[PDB]
């Protein structure tokens, strides 16, 4: 379909695992994207060639302000190329290292951009294992794009459920939960269950041991603490976190 050729790239926007996003332009139209080169080597030898074909596919048809479009993507002599919506304001993380913690009123307003995009992403049976920050772009007027591509039915430990390393049965939950961490980290800074090792992020995030800084708002705990339930079917549905008096409160 498209090829190299078909674009000017230009300065690299950071290096993922398999490879780095390049900032580029399509020559015919001179329309501004990303262009995210994954080496086929580290795909055969690491047994995923398989697990990003499905990925992308998901990804190829939903549409929504707050995820990240891919375009299209295409092949050469080993090497993959993703063709992504460009998101001038980087990364969730960059913002956060830059300001240490969000203010309510944002920290909100990114929850209530996530739901929105989850729920929609629930509408038609997809989901979220790496909801994490550094896969939280943001576009031109300062909005998040869901980044990380994410499953249908079937790594460091920080952002997943207890669920999931139980090795148990896993659903739409699963991102209730996200938001929950992702919450807790706009507002205090860090992860609810950050550790020193793998080993004790484990029985922290088994046990769901966190605390809060005395800074945290009433309000704040009491919503994070609704999505941080260990038993995933007592965790809210989307809606409710959408009409919840401190999102309501401090949303735009
Ligand atoms: N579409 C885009 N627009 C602007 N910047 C982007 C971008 N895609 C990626 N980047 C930048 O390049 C970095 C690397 O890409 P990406 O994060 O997708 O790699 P990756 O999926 O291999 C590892 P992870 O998903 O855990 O961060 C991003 O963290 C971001 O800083």
């Amino acid at each position: 379909q498209w090829a190299l050729e078909d674009f000017e790239i230009g300065r690299p926007l950071g290096k993922g695992k398999f490879g780095n996003v390049y900032l580029a332009r399509e020559k015919q139209s001179k329309f501004i994207l990303a262009l995210k080169v994954l080496f086929k080597a580290q795909l055969e030898k690491a047994g995923v060639e398989h697990q990003l074909r499905r990925e992308v596919e998901i990804q190829s048809h939903l549409r929504h302000p707050n995820i990240l479009r891919l375009y299209g993507y295409f092949h050469d002599a080993t090497r993959v190329y993703l063709i992504l919506e460009y998101a001038p304001l980087g990364t969730v993380y960059r913002e956060l290292q830059k300001l240490s913690k969000f203010d309510e009123q944002r920290t909100a307003t990114y929850i209530t951009e996530l739901a929105n995009a989850l729920s929609y992403c629930h509408s038609k049976r997809v989901i979220h294992r790496d909801i994490k920050p550094e896969n939280l772009l943001l576009g031109s007027a300062g909005e998040l794009k869901i980044a990380d591509f994410g499953w249908s039915v079937h790594g460091t430990l920080d952002y997943l459920p207890p669920e999931m390393i139980e090795g148990r049965m896993h659903d739409e939950k699963v991102d209730l939960w996200s938001l929950g961490v992702l919450c807790y980290e706009f507002l205090v800074g860090k992860p609810p269950f950050e550790a020193n090792t793998y080993q004790e992020t484990y029985k922290r995030i088994s046990r769901v041991e966190f605390t809060f800084p005395d800074f945290v708002t009433e309000g704040a705990r009491d919503l994070i603490s609704r999505l941080l339930k260990h038993n995933p079917s007592q965790r809210p549905m989307l809606r409710e976190v959408l009409e919840h008096p401190w999102i309501t409160a401090n949303s735009s």
